[PDB]
């Protein structure tokens, strides 16, 4: 088995504090060679994610624009947000609209400042953000809002995810899957639901929908360098 990996630079904050601006990440593709009986031939597989990686996939609306997410929906789950305590609830094997009571386990522990405050410019009266700061706990910043943190269980596999607690998604807007009341999802075969783990500051599948198997790219593996300036302290592995 042969595989091929592509290193990528992260510009935005959408999976912070897992992946921050700055972070250069080095990406398992999916698709790998293997040596058919031996040898020859040259063969070629490809793997799929597993709940809760962090991958790289096409841009589904505009397949030109590689985004960096993490795969909280496999075919089949049923995955439903609940904007108000921004937790999600996902029922692997629940998509013939059945009334289903498994469930995969998913944990949240207690919310707790996080290191990071996010700033608006005050562009004639309203906000526009202007960016995200690491500010000492005990100090604040002016048109700034902490943002809070707490660690998710999906299954087995725990992460981080940032909430901006002055905040809460317009469920009006987001992506509405026929015959499923908003914020409710059933992922098709062959396709996943992406949710940045920067909540409140993420363009994922809640808003347009599914990412079919055909548009993913990798899995992101280490993150290999980051530069805010040389921030050696963040290589290794991601977590
Ligand atoms: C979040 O920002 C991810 C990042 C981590 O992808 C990178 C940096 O490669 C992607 N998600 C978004 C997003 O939700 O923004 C949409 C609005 C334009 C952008 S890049």
């Amino acid at each position: 088995r042969s595989f091929i990996y592509e290193p990528f630079q992260i510009p935005s904050g959408s999976m912070m504090p897992t992946l921050l601006i700055g972070d250069f990440i080095l990406v398992e593709k999916f698709a790998y060679g293997i040596k058919d009986p031996i040898y020859q031939k040259t063969l070629i597989e490809t793997g799929h994610p597993k709940r809760g990686d962090i991958v790289v996939f096409k841009y589904p609306e505009d397949p030109k624009l590689d985004y960096i997410k993490r795969a909280v929906g496999l075919p089949g789950d049923k995955v439903t947000y609940d904007p108000v305590s921004k937790e999600l609830t996902i029922q692997p094997g629940c998509s013939s609209g059945q009334a289903c009571e498994n469930a995969l386990p998913v944990t949240y522990s207690n919310v707790e400042p996080s290191d990071f405050v996010q700033t608006f410019s005050r562009r004639n009266g309203g906000e526009a953000t202007s960016g995200f700061f690491e500010v000492p706990k005990n100090e604040t910043k002016e048109n700034g809002i902490r943002l809070s943190e707490r660690k998710e269980t999906l299954g087995d596999v725990t992460h981080r995810i940032l909430t901006v607690p002055i905040a809460q998604d317009q469920v009006g807007m987001y992506y509405q899957q026929p015959g499923q009341q908003l914020a409710t999802w059933i992922v098709p075969p062959g396709q996943y639901f992406m949710m940045g783990d920067n909540r409140d500051n993420s363009a994922d599948s809640r808003y347009w929908g599914f990412v079919p198997e055909a548009n993913l790219v990798g899995r992101a593996t280490a993150i290999w360098m980051s530069f805010d300036g040389l921030r050696l302290s963040r290589i290794g592995g991601i977590h």
